[PDB]
């Protein structure tokens, strides 16, 4: 109930079996200008450049608390970080309007892959 992204969710999360590889958020979008919501994928280090980027330009005070990461607790990781992730995107779509509408945190939810 914002500018024009109105609800944001960590949907779901996919990848990487054995170590190596890495995980996949699928983030939902809704805007007030369309109907069907948007899909874009992002990884934790994606979510964690966001945030290293908003830090440049903001005081700590006005962004949310990043939950910060990446032989660990299996990929229970992944889990956790679906729900950290989304309560993440809650509070930074919550911040006060010059957070939540800036370029960089627009560009973040701009394009699928990007």
């Amino acid at each position: 109930m914002d500018g024009r992204i109105k609800e944001v969710s960590v949907f779901t999360y996919h990848k990487k079996y054995n170590p190596d590889k890495h995980y996949i958020y699928v983030v939902r979008i809704l805007r007030e200008g369309q109907i069907e919501p948007s899909f874009v994928f992002r990884t934790f280090d994606e979510f964690q450049e966001l945030h290293n980027k908003l830090s440049i330009i903001f005081p700590l005070w006005k962004l949310p608390g990043f939950p910060n990461r990446m032989r660990t607790h299996i990929k229970d990781v992944a889990a956790k970080r679906k729900i950290e992730l989304n309560s993440y995107l809650q509070s930074l779509m919550n911040a006060s309007t010059d957070v939540a509408e800036c370029d960089l945190v627009c560009t973040f939810f701009h394009g699928s892959h990007h």
